């Protein structure tokens, strides 16, 4: 029956993504004073991060991870003689839910130009058991990065979030994603 | 005799390049609809990769590795919930030969803008025996990248491929390189 | 007494920076033929590097590391079949001193456009004891990079070096930094 096969094939996808061959994804949304939105997305195996400068106008930031991330591994960096190299910010991430299922994890914060870097490791319990180290080194080379700008959030939502089934939270706290 | 010394000095160079202090090199050629060619070259120790977006016009791609690469380690990446993090494409690479000697390895494919990443590890049998891991981390910092554009393939061949002794295959399937 | 607490708090800062949670910093200064200066700064944990091309006019280079670097780990890269992947240049670095204390390490050299990469590892004796390898991989993602251009060295010194307490050596061999 075409109802039963569809259901098991969803359970296979979950097991694949939660294996160490599943990707970890991160998005960084920079909300600008003219109402436009810049989004940087990176996807990779084993671990993933973004490091960028948001120059001129940016007013707030939202960082979204795929559900494969281990929230406790998330780290973020933002006088040189007296500063810590990162903060562990996982406790500030909110679950994005769709039909009861976690589709992502969101950290939104307002800015008082900023340089920002964020990093997270795949959930799999084998992650801190370094598969060979050289496989992780190759994953750093194979990571794909995407960057584009949208005129307003409505346009980002209808032509970037919705058509690609990405997880998201908009200004009205409406949540997006596919369970 | 100046004939004998020249020959042994070639055997020393082979042994050096096939040691773990030899570089791995990669080139990515993007062939555009106006007949121009964009080339990105990266050279590094232990392993090497490229990750770029080719935006506007690009019609085909050729990826060339130096003979120090282990062809079986080559990996290439090109809905998020349902995609594999890379394909192992080494079996698609063709040997480039000059006077009977492998001067490079070539994967050419036509496109139906693309984002693309490719990665390969040095041939040396010690590669999967991680020298210290910190030496490999430094190699990631020391990798040098070069990018330029040429008006036509003839110009790339005469002012980039030939003067630098690089391996290549042109549109007429003529092979270049120095044995 | 407010004199005693200030002194011990300096000894704590030294111990922190010389721990593996202290940052390693690197600056690359490119001196151009119009008297302007381009500076690239990167800061990170465990290790740090820069890899850039300085295109059009550049006439000399100065590379400055924070005192947390292990000078013997410094490496620099600048026909493909016959070149070494880096040189260990630590012996060319000069100590920058302020009130008897090392505030940095400087390698200045004149050029005869250049592509250049430099890499150094934190001093801590535990550095070659890979904390988990995945922590070092995350440090690569969290590294922050800064780049700007100044009209003349006097402006770089008064609006970049002095206000940020960075170590430096100017054209008159005057040294800057905070002990």
């Amino acid at each position: 029956f075409r109802g039963y096969i569809l259901s098991v094939q969803a359970e296979e996808q979950k097991n694949y993504n939660n294996s160490l061959n599943g990707e970890v994804s991160v998005w960084v949304y920079a909300y600008y004073s003219d109402g436009s939105v810049l989004v940087i997305n990176k996807n990779s195996q084993y671990k993933v991060g973004i490091s960028e400068t948001f120059k001129a106008k940016p007013r707030a930031i939202q960082i979204i991870f795929s559900p494969s991330v281990n929230v406790r591994t998330i780290k973020m960096a933002k006088y040189l003689q007296r500063s810590h190299p990162w903060e562990a910010t996982g406790i500030k991430y909110k679950k994005i839910k769709r039909d009861g299922e976690i589709v992502g994890y969101s950290h939104y914060f307002e800015l008082p130009s900023i340089s920002l870097a964020v990093s997270g490791v795949h959930k799999n319990p084998s992650s801190y058991n370094v598969h060979n180290v050289m496989d992780v080194f190759q994953s750093c080379d194979l990571a794909l990065r995407f960057c584009n700008r949208y005129w307003a959030e409505l346009e980002l939502v209808n032509h970037y979030i919705s058509p690609n089934a990405y997880p998201y939270l908009d200004i009205n706290n409406h949540s997006y994603g596919v369970a």
